[PDB]
């Protein structure tokens, strides 16, 4: 594996002090990219995904477009769930889909063995040594996956949901069940993570994009614990098989009331959304923990002057050091390329002019 | 307009002492009642609704079944949008919905004059008139009203959405035409809850239910100040009037980064959801407002008995003073109303033994 040339994303995700501030943008591998769509019809959204040299373009995709400081695979976080043995389907150009969710505690039976999951999804691994090999050293390479509960809630909900009901309901009428769905879940995410890093992975992103649905109570119960031991066992595993431990990142959208225990869960780096004010949160983490976000995607609509200046002022809040830019979810399918373009400018121009 | 028996909600709400907890829910009035689906039967949803005896009735009913301390009239936040000319569909039992949202700024010629809009609701004042005379006194009656900025995302989004794209994309793409929208909805709204007033509410609920979707700087630029005038005009218009002020709610969905400045909009009680905890609350807020919430509405998917914990752990939290109870949404279709017998009698019960 080449040797990494630009590396300001990791020293900052450390917490070591960097000339300038990185950036990248979750879904920077996205639709609002037009050669994205054109390489995206040459298949079934699954198996595309499925061919390593397909996930490698699309990863590489934007990096061609932008002086961007991470390159994250492109996935999707339903494979862990598919690779379980749950049937996606992918229902009239709406997305993700489970058309069998689970429902009773019986369900649970059709679930594979964790341990077995990291070998259905050899063609991830592929895809990320494929891709470390072609960035050819450019930047780091983020893996990722999405969080224990995360996950519950498109396993239990089916699709994507308002409320999280199904879910929840599941939480308060069914708590061992849910212990034991969560279980499986994290002794599946470990193996696939590590697997991602002997892969070739430098540094590994959990989503947990579904927190804003839990309060504090159930958040701590289901959440916090699952979330965790993904980190620790991951740690440990590396450390056993003679690997270096990446940065991990945990981005908990609309995780404001839990930020001081996910400083204290074991990552180096913790996400926020755009409503977290920066201030608020660098209280509620405290020094030694590096913070990534926050611009609200939406701004990207903006100007691109204006957009240079919600950029300043991000910046002014977060100050200097463990700071990773970034917008306060992923992209969206309608912005332009060109306003993306200016984000990403404005952070480096900024970040300079703000040092000297 | 007969004199008021039971008034702890309204002592409650201006922060004066109270020998218990007062509670009532968002959508207490919902389909989670089985006679409320028997009548809404009766006809198409928004001349159910346009019928004073129907709105009075679906008002009534939860009253029927628990010892509720206030009662909130039946009605749809999407009254307003479509009083200022937006025309409404029901779609395959799916809900609201405008076929034909605001897109370009030219759109906003479709709108009435504000105001006149007080006029086309004479429907829901005399639902107030009505219903004010059956509760006879028994509890306080409150109005309610959509906030500016959660209207202008229906009618802008048109349906439902994850993300308010549409919407936000105007906030940064046409502030000038966002500011125009919103303040012919403010301007609408004040004679709508002056209205409410006159016609014998006794307190009204401002929702903010897509507080949320805005960051601190959106929210105070877009959201804040439309919040506050609404308060300011409508405490006006009711003075000129003779009438005695009413407490006034707001309650931002999902606004914690909000709560400062909620505090000192000018409202008595705030609102608050779920995933605020109750202290970090009280602290945001300080000691002379009131607040209300905040119990996880799928809370009630658990048994009596784990409800009744629940509400102990957030009666401590929130303490004897300054305190209605209430969920942190409204009640979901599938609840089982013994449940929610359960949740009533469980703040009740505690609050009482709390004290004494």
């Amino acid at each position: 594996f080449p040797e990494l040339k630009n590396d300001t994303f990791l020293r900052a995700a450390w917490g070591e002090e960097t000339d300038y501030t990185p950036v990248w943008c979750m879904r920077q591998a996205g639709r609002y990219l037009p050669e994205f769509r054109e390489t995206r019809a040459a298949q079934d959204f699954f198996s595309t995904c499925r061919s390593p040299e397909a996930c490698c373009e699309l990863t590489l995709q934007p990096l061609r477009r932008f002086p961007l400081d991470a390159a994250i695979i492109f996935s999707d976080i339903l494979v862990v769930p598919q690779a379980l043995g749950m049937e996606v389907t992918m229902v009239p150009g709406k997305g993700p889909s489970f058309p069998e969710p689970l429902r009773e505690e019986q369900d649970l039976e059709r679930l594979r063995d964790p341990e077995v999951v990291a070998s259905e999804l050899g063609y991830v691994f592929q895809a990320i040594t494929l891709t470390r090999q072609r960035l050819a050293g450019r930047v780091p390479l983020i893996g990722f996956a999405g969080a224990p509960w995360t996950l519950m809630t498109y396993m239990v909900e089916g699709g994507g949901s308002s409320t999280m009901a199904q879910a929840k309901r599941w939480l308060y009428q069914r708590p061992q069940a849910s212990h034991q769905l969560l279980r499986i879940l994290t002794d599946a995410l470990v193996p696939y993570l590590v697997g991602q890093v002997v892969a070739g992975a430098q540094a590994l992103q959990l989503y947990e994009s579904h927190a804003g649905h839990l309060g504090p109570q159930l958040f701590n119960k289901f959440a916090l614990p699952y979330i965790r031991d993904v980190a620790k066992q991951v740690k440990a595993r590396l450390r056993e098989a003679g690997l270096a431990p990446v940065p991990m990142i945990i981005f908990a959208k609309d995780g404001h009331f839990a930020l001081e225990e996910l400083a204290q869960a074991g990552y180096e780096v913790v996400g926020l959304d755009w409503t977290v004010a920066p201030k608020k949160a660098r209280e509620c983490v405290g020094k030694t923990v590096t913070l990534q976000g926050n611009l609200d995607p939406c701004a990207l609509y903006a100007s691109e002057e204006e957009i240079g200046q919600l950029v300043k002022q991000m910046l002014d809040d977060f100050g200097p050091h463990r700071y990773i830019a970034n917008l306060g979810h992923g992209l969206y399918p309608d912005m332009d390329p060109e306003h993306v373009g200016a984000f990403v400018d404005a952070v480096h121009k900024h970040s300079r002019l703000l040092r000297q």
